[PDB]
């Protein structure tokens, strides 16, 4: 047989092995007939490793954070156990190797969200860093943060941390304000939300950072010089994940979404979800006032969404259909929108090669409309800011709690 | 003093509680607060249960934490999270800090652990208010419930739904067919259900239990006689939560729901989505016509849910706002349905008596209709299960 090492109730076969983690190498093994992944520190770490584990415990249990099982000292080394993992996001996007990009952005955003509720802010956000769960007993797999190593509890009352308490991050995703000339403001939870927001794009792009390629990465990240052109312009999805990833990689920090506000964002909506927005949309302006400051708003820009003459854009089913009221200009933003809710409505009363262009209720019946007007939601959900104080629009947006 | 076994320690005066006549020891492991389970030779078969079967659960928020075991020359100890208090203690002790928890999250809560058990094949078989313990606070102050005792599970092997009842552990909690022999039926993981439903009502009758005092209980049981007299028939709320728990103590275990189907159920909606059925509801039969199955379904025994007419069971604003409808009769469901529907999406133009009778969208405007109509939820909910396999109705109903 090959051979087995044995310390307490760790075990694992040093021929087995999964990575590393900074630095230290990570092998396969056992803990409590459990399935983990075991790192073995050097004396040099043994404070650093205490006050991660310490940081794992004292910090409450959230899918989307690593579970830490346990640890093991020896006379040499000393042993950390934690969830063995299939893969790191790196290795899963390098690889092209079920399991949905926007799902797994969401969940490391709930890790986020929930690290920095904590006052934990990560410092390290990377694809390395994120780890991609194995399948559950229904086959499930979800994504994870880890490696805690250069994390920071802020004392309560703090808000902020000095630049230079440690190591800055890991070049190419260190956030501008962390090695910047200049140190306008101290760093806050929005260095995460910068590295979160290359991760995004390198997620989504299949392997394209925003600031460019490892060798001037960080330089670029200085300058500003990002550019995110594996977004298509005139794509919906694309469209959506571009106003987002802007935001969270702004040089400005106090322009960067926090991470609860990243979640509301319509990228990771669902399809119903969009379809609502829309509905909503449509009633909320149903008997406002064409010079009123709403529809201004929405109209500001708007033949560009329409693309000048909207009954030209669409299958000829139902272009056909709408020939019954001509007071849809098609030239409106909100007649679109009144459009969409109208056949929504009335669907089950539409004709039948109606209902056959535009597809099911609710996922085929969007698609439709924003596989043909890609700017249509985008622009919709900034022009309607105007509303977002309201009780009915409060799912869409975000608002600091009371 | 303090004892140590390998990773576990414990002081033994600090007595949390006892069990198989097992003791509960708060203290230590791997420099963490937990409870310590010491378990002699003769349940060690049960606590390698406990155990593996904790293992392959316990990701789940509402099932209880397990962190490790110690086998010793006299026993066994097991360390899993230390937790506040049990359900019994929430209920019965006067003035509990409740914390945030609401009965019906804890109820949610407690549901969605036993969904998670049944959909690994694990059948608890002893679920009861001792066992549902309540978390610590958080680090935000929330608190939250979770399943315990898993000695007595079950796991059946992939396609099997049932198992042998074997002679269990204390009465007043135990669905019939597991202790009946004249029941022809082996239990299945309806028995949970049956254990779920009691607990349901004696958390919202705040320490009633459907089948009596302790003496009698399992007696009741057998002979399938229940009293759920805390609940109001004529209140929303208990008439919603009526039709619920009658299922979930059927006698007969194929008419009790599915745990997923139980967290389907009103008791469970808020205020915002049992309007927006409202909403729905109306929106599919708008036009239906009079004559056709839905509509008649809708209208069986209407009369008594509109309380003969419903134009004189709503306040004196709202009626005169209602008089410009002169097609709206008063005896139909559907129109007292048609006219929620018209209010809602016309409310920000009603006038201002008319928006202040009705209150506020979505959570007064609901209450207005639900507490003069205390059946007109569970009526249309009963009625509309023939639209449950449509879409637009597949956040209310569970389809398997
Ligand atoms: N396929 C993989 N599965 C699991 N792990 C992997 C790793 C890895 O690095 N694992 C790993 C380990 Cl074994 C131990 C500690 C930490 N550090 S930690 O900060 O999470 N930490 C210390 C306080 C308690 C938690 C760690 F990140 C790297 C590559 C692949 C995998
Ligand atoms: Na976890
Ligand atoms: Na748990």
């Amino acid at each position: 047989e090959t051979s087995v090492v044995i310390v307490g109730k760790i075990s694992f076969c040093p021929k087995d092995v999964l990575g590393h983690g900074a630095e230290t190498i990570v092998y396969r093994g056992m803990f409590d007939n459990r399935d983990v992944a075991v790192k073995r520190i050097l004396p040099e770490c043994f404070s650093f490793a205490d006050r991660e584990v310490q940081l794992l415990r004292e910090s409450d249990e959230h899918p989307n954070v690593i579970r830490y099982f346990c640890t093991e000292k020896d006379r040499q080394f000393q042993y950390i156990a934690i969830e063995l993992c299939a893969a790191t996001l790196q290795e899963y996007v390098e690889q092209k190797d079920g399991l949905e990009p926007i799902t797994l952005l969401q969940q490391t955003t709930s890790g986020l969200a929930h690290l920095h509720s904590l006052n934990i802010v990560h410092r390290d956000l990377k694809p390395h860093n994120i780890l991609i769960s194995m399948p559950n007993a229904h086959g499930k797999i979800k994504a994870m943060i880890s490696d805690f190593g250069l994390c920071k509890k802020l004392a309560v009352g703090r808000h902020s941390f000095s630049r230079r308490s440690g190591v800055p991050g890991t070049e190419g995703w260190i956030a501008p304000e962390m090695l910047s000339e200049d140190c306008k403001e101290n760093p806050t939870y929005t260095v995460d939300i910068f590295s979160a927001g290359c991760v995004f794009y390198y997620v989504i792009s299949e392997g394209s950072h925003p600031f460019g390629k490892s060798l001037q990465r960080q330089a670029n990240i200085l300058l500003g010089a990002c550019s995110l052109d594996c977004l298509h312009p005139e794509k919906h999805e694309d469209v959506i994940a571009r106003e987002l990833i802007e935001k969270m990689i702004a040089m400005d920090p106090q322009k960067r979404p926090s991470a609860k506000h990243v979640l509301k964002h319509p990228f990771f909506w669902s399809l119903e979800k969009q379809l609502q927005f829309f509905q909503d949309v449509s009633d909320r302006i149903e008997k406002e006032s064409l010079d009123g400051p709403i529809v201004k708003q929405l109209e500001r820009g708007g033949r560009a969404v329409v693309k000048m003459d909207w009954r030209e854009n669409i299958t000829v089913p139902l272009q056909t259909d709408l020939r019954k009221f001509r007071t849809y200009k098609g030239g409106s933003v909100r007649d679109l929108l009144r459009a969409m809710r109208n056949k929504k409505h009335h669907y089950r009363e539409l004709p039948a090669e109606v209902r056959e262009t535009l597809g099911s209720l609710p996922d085929d019946f969007v698609c439709y409309f924003t596989s043909r007007f890609p700017h249509l939601l985008a622009h919709t959900y900034r022009a309607m800011e105007l509303c977002s104080h309201e009780r009915l629009f409060q799912p869409y947006y975000f608002h600091e709690p009371p």
